[PDB]
């Protein structure tokens, strides 16, 4: 019914590996000898065009050739009334099924080197428990695990269950095709066991229900598993959320921003720094209006350093007036572990308007971030950073010398805020190397430091 | 010293095509033929591992086999006398210069098919008129031509000029590695002549003085030319308009938005409306604050549909108070090719503020409109849609009674004013298919019944 | 200790065939595709390299793909205690052999066909008995057989038992290396195993105590084999009966002469007959001072047409005087199964010499001839011609009108006796073709009517 | 019309090498590499499909990449109005006959290395005198050698001039089938320019008007060749001289007998003192009622070692009575360059018969024999060998000890006479291995220790 796990000991590069799954799975990284290794394991145990020619003395481990090959499969059978698929391996098997109420079984394939005839055979035995495995019956050429599954093998360059194993998809097609595949692979039901290697961000545009597998940089021993499955909510936003996300899995390093705006001035600054950014890893991502559970527990079981910058801000309450909720506050708590904050109302009379407002509002948002100052400890431990007011004004806080010889005018971080887009691009086209120097070190923006490496 | 131009008569799916060239040149599409025929053309005049083979009978057109394939080859030779190369191009030869003010130089390949033996023949021929074309000297396996050219062959699937040929670069690099070739190809000296072909986007972030052609889903006889050559002014903001661009040359039609709030709402309406939008062509762009000018003249030199929506806007000119100038109106006309208008100052009392400062403004805005409906009529025509304030107002008129019942409160298009991103996706949220299909019909967003299809 | 049967059923162009076999064998003929099915017949029973992969369509009878393909090898086992090779063919084996005294042994290979896959299995099985057979015992891919036998394979054109099997060993070799090939194959103990496919005919100079089959050219449900075992009584003539016999046995039909005076007579008149008689079968083979039981044992058992015509002859016993001794007759008489007959003593005076002591013999010799009628008409039967006196005396009476036209004088048939050679030649170099269409009609020449066909 | 000769300098193992020519060529001997590359020599100067590709660093000599690659050919223009193909070679040629009274053509091929590309360019040149030869005119791909001649290569293991090139077409071919297609090569007018390779002795059964290149074992500087043509005189016997010759071109030392009582002997002797006589080299020919020219001059053009060795004879002249010719005598002195000898008369009463008159002959030809010492001496030097009355009493005088112990009887000499194989099979049986040591050692059989080797 459902594949629980894999275990593979003693095989070329693998040296102790074990890989959860599930009945869809997605592998990927930047090793290109492990992804097609793991590919080999799963069909030495499964397919039979490949089994009859045994092991040599390459697929061992570094050429130390006397030790065990051990592979071991695992799968749930829970169903044993509602299932279709479980009676086929209840009925094939007859004598490893020692009770009704096993709920687990396993497949195994054992290998011992034979010195005088250079060879190594390869002996497969099942069971429903790890002391008790048996040998599969069978006479001639023909097992008994060969009635009950059938392997196909898709490689471009060149009444059973069906397992696909896919191959890079995408040598010579056009960009969109990849979406139409990737559409048929994850929505149809044509598709129901497969394993999927890749190296474009295309493919991955309708994900769910799966589950990703990224291999290191590093010795293939390490290997990362996490379930995907997006929620009932979010829903009406899923195709931003895979566009986003699609692109950062192939990375080292991410920051997580809020809108375009600051995206010009990390560019800019950046490119006067050091341009080899991209090469190195390294990525700028857009969440907009949504929480930030959703990326940070996906990047953190794959093992991906992860960045957030964030402000404080402040909304009224539909309805009522005069009372403001803590955003930006909650959206940070939200991802420790606590519970949200209470409102807090505030009163201003009618005739205070415009700058007077806006400075109120100031110094009730600078009390809040001063009363809270413990919390803002915690957080910039787990690699959050809350600023006071927004980025604004931190900007002023380094290059403010230089703010005053473009716009002229007057409170140069007020003239920002009437339109963010033009006004930043006017900024930007006039500023030194010596400018975009001076932001990269301040404290304020620290974060960038972390995004290039330590 | 530069190549200007290639003509191929009778070769394959050639009929009569007149391709433009430079130093630098990249070919894309959907025609997979027609690329890899494009690169044998350019082999067999130019090297000799592939020349001695002759041509056979499927190289002609299809299977006319009593027509001449001729194919002419034009290089500019103006640099007399400070070039390195014009030298070893003008010493070699010594008798089709008939003058010393040439200007313009030939070479030429032309073939007769000889029935009786099954063969057919290439002849050499080149000069510096077309008139009067001599044979060129070689005496036994070894032309003239070989002594100042070489050619080299790049595919991953197996004291002279140097020509380089990429095929599809990409077959097993990461996404990384992409972006140094990238860098390598169009910043260093290394390669001075080279043709690429390529499928993905990635090759495409640092292109720079170069010639882009594009080969349609048609028959191969169209092929469309065009050359990139960013301008000194929008300098520092180079690395957002690649990444920009590099995706949407790969589309047939493409609509350009101003930031990400139009996104949510344009992904939910073709979601519910029809959700095979990508495949079919199909491209969303985002362009921010800047002119229009460079996407525009890229995507129509090249055979590319382009639409553009924007809404009027103003700004208020630094230093000089109650000065506003016609941001939305001017950066639609540059495109049309006129100059901009003259600047409206407008009176407001130090009381009056807020919303009764909105509605001045509106009322001012609507005014202007009213002045200028032959110039909206002609805009239209070109695919160039303005509204009269902006989007928020343009829904209202299409949603209306689904709006007073998620915000409650009152008039809610100053709700969204207050948040743009957060309050956007709380309205998308809460919407039913009848509303999607109520946005799409209506005239004032018949921009996206353009990028749907005819 | 050795091979005694093969029966093969269903297997390509194999119908039901039964062979006996030996410890070296030696196959022949002219239908080159069942010489090589004949050995993929054995290699897919004792080798693994080749039985990996299964039937196919094919490999059956002509497409009848519903029945059974049944191999059986059989093997004597009697040296119980002497052999060095009977141990490990009864050590391997511990349950099938029902008792200890028991002879023969029995390997069996079965394939049934399976539909729905495309695909034959192999089954093997073992026994000492027709009736009880047993499944080979066996873990993984190495069954209990390849313990015991190994199988090598030679072809230029590409503890346990060895088998050798050898293909066409003459493709690029010289004659003196085929010679000594032979001389290594048949002599030295290195080899005791093995099948060997020829074409030529200098690899058998020095066979000796091996088993021979030939391939007839018509469907192969037909194929001969005879054990050649030379005596020692004709141990000093050796090399010369080789040296005659290797070329016959790719033969159809042979005839048997005496010395070198009838071959120059026969090939004229062959020759002026019709020239076409090497090329359809047709030999002529010189037996000399011998008796004719060794080649036509060799050639009867291996069905081959043999001819056979001699002459009357008297010799005199040693030490007596005037006894003498039927020689042709006797020799002729040792082929049919019977036995010596007497001596004839016979008196001539010491004066009469010269012609009139051969006029003397011819009369006795006439005399003898008359009395044994009935013996001649049952030598005639079975393809044996004798003449009266001798060749030339049946030659006069075939052409003596132009037999007395050359040398003239007189009787020039004790001119021809005089000396043979050369009065042969001068004879063959004056004839015309009137004269040899007159020999090859007579009634006495009938034997080279049974030579060029029927 | 005919080819006259070939010069090869510095190609691969040739150092410079001059070999003879004409229509019909066969070459063959022990050098297999030599024969090979004898015939891409000829490839690379009239084959269009292999002239493409250059030369390598190994198609010189010992990879010495500084000297000159020669190729030329020498034809031979006679018929000038009879032949219809003359005309197509001074047709096609119109500028390199400077007369018409040239009578001979040259063919020619030049190769420079050029170091800088790792290339060697072939260059083609004809004409009618060694010192002016000028370039071959031709456009594009093709010269004008190419509208003259057509080249065919045929190998089983894979209005003009044709060339036909074999090599070894017996393979996979049966004894009969080899006859047929050497009756066709050499007898119908199909075929009239070839050149073939072989190693099996039946392809030459009809040889005729053709010219045969043997290679010696050394290196490949030395080639012999010679033109076989044979007799109108012997037009009678040759099926049969071609089937003892052919096997004999293959060996390197040849000896020649009269008949198969000398073969008996010689067999058993050599069995006796050293078995491995044919491996290395060595054979017996049967020559009979034939002088030895033929043989002795086809033998010594192509640097065989031959030896003769033949018995005094008396014959008797047809008609006259008592007058007889020296046939053995004149047999040897033919082959020295001499005339034939007057007749001798002798006179034997007629009583006198049997055995006094074979003494009375006995006498005579010793006294013969003592005439001539002179002539002896020199017949010796040139490996002729003479007795002075036959083998059987120069046998008597080496074992004649053992001679009286199986005939008893008495002058076991005259006993052998009556029935030469008979008893001659019967002597070998009873002979030891002492006996056979005393005929190899003594003087009057000293032809057998030339044979096997100094």
């Amino acid at each position: 019914m459902k594949f629980s796990n894999i275990t593979i000991k003693n095989f070329r590069n693998f040296e102790k590996v074990n890989i959860n799954l599930d009945n869809k799975n997605v592998i990927f990284g930047m090793n290109d000898i492990g992804k097609t290794n793991f590919l080999y394991a799963l069909r030495f145990l499964l397919d039979k065009e490949i089994r009859k020619f045994g092991f040599n003395k390459s697929d061992y481990h570094k050429h130390d050739t006397s030790k065990k090959i051990e592979i071991i499969l695992t799968l749930d059978l829970s169903n044993y009334e509602k299932d279709e698929d479980t009676k086929k391996l209840i009925s094939v098997v007859k004598g490893a099924r020692t009770s009704a109420n096993a709920d687990v079984f396993y497949i195994a394939l054992e290998s011992k080197y034979d010195d005088k005839e250079l060879y190594g055979n390869i002996i497969l035995k099942w069971g429903s428990e790890l002391d008790n495995l048996i040998d599969i019956p069978g006479r001639g050429n023909i097992n008994a695990l060969d009635n009950v599954f059938k392997v196909i093998y898709i490689n471009p360059l060149v009444d059973k269950i069906v397992i696909y194993l896919i191959e890079e998809p995408e040598i010579s097609l056009h960009r969109s095709m990849q979406i139409a595949l990737s559409k048929q692979l994850f929505e149809q039901s044509t598709y129901k066991y497969f394993f999927l290697s890749t190296h474009s961000p295309e493919l991955l545009y309708e994900m769910d229900n799966t589950r990703l597998i990224r291999v290191h940089s590093t010795e293939k021993v390490v290997c990362s598993s996490h379930m995907y499955n997006v929620e009932e909510a979010y829903g009406s936003v899923k195709k931003k959320l895979n566009k986003a996300l699609s692109s950062a899995l192939f990375a080292e390093r991410v920051l997580l921003i809020e809108g375009p705006s600051e995206k010009i001035l990390f560019e800019k600054v950046l490119d006067e720094v050091e341009p080899e950014y991209e090469l190195n890893g390294g990525f700028l991502l857009e969440v907009g209006g949504t929480y930030f559970n959703h990326y940070v527990c996906t990047l953190n079981d794959l093992g991906i350093t992860h960045i957030i910058k964030t402000d404080n801000d402040l909304k009224s309450k539909k309805g009522k007036k005069g009372v403001y909720e803590l955003l930006g506050l909650n959206r940070c708590l939200n991802l420790l572990g606590r519970e949200n904050l209470d409102e807090i109302t505030i009163d201003i009379p009618e005739d205070i308007k415009g700058k007077k407002k806006k400075e109120r509002l100031n110094e009730r948002k600078k009390e809040i971030f001063k009363q809270y100052k413990n919390e803002v400890g915690e957080f910039l431990g787990e690699r959050i950073y809350l600023s006071e007011i927004d980025l604004e004004n931190d900007l002023y806080s380094a290059i403010g010398e230089s703010m005053k010889r473009i716009f002229e005018n007057e409170d140069p971080v007020h003239y920002l805020q009437k339109s963010k887009l033009f006004n930043m691009v006017e900024l930007v086209n006039n500023l030194s190397t010596k400018d975009c120097f001076d932001v990269f070190e301040h404290e304020k923006f620290a974060c960038l430091k972390e995004l290039v490496g330590s």
